[PDB]
């Protein structure tokens, strides 16, 4: 999957897609997944 989590890739907190790299969408954890 994309970048979002790795272990120097920690998440991005998010609250929509959008938010998100392409193919990566704002998970349950509110972090791009």
């Amino acid at each position: 999957g994309c970048p979002q989590g790795r272990g120097d890739w920690a998440p991005t907190s998010c609250s929509q897609d959008s938010d998100c790299l392409a193919g990566c969408v704002c998970g349950p954890n509110g972090f791009c997944g």
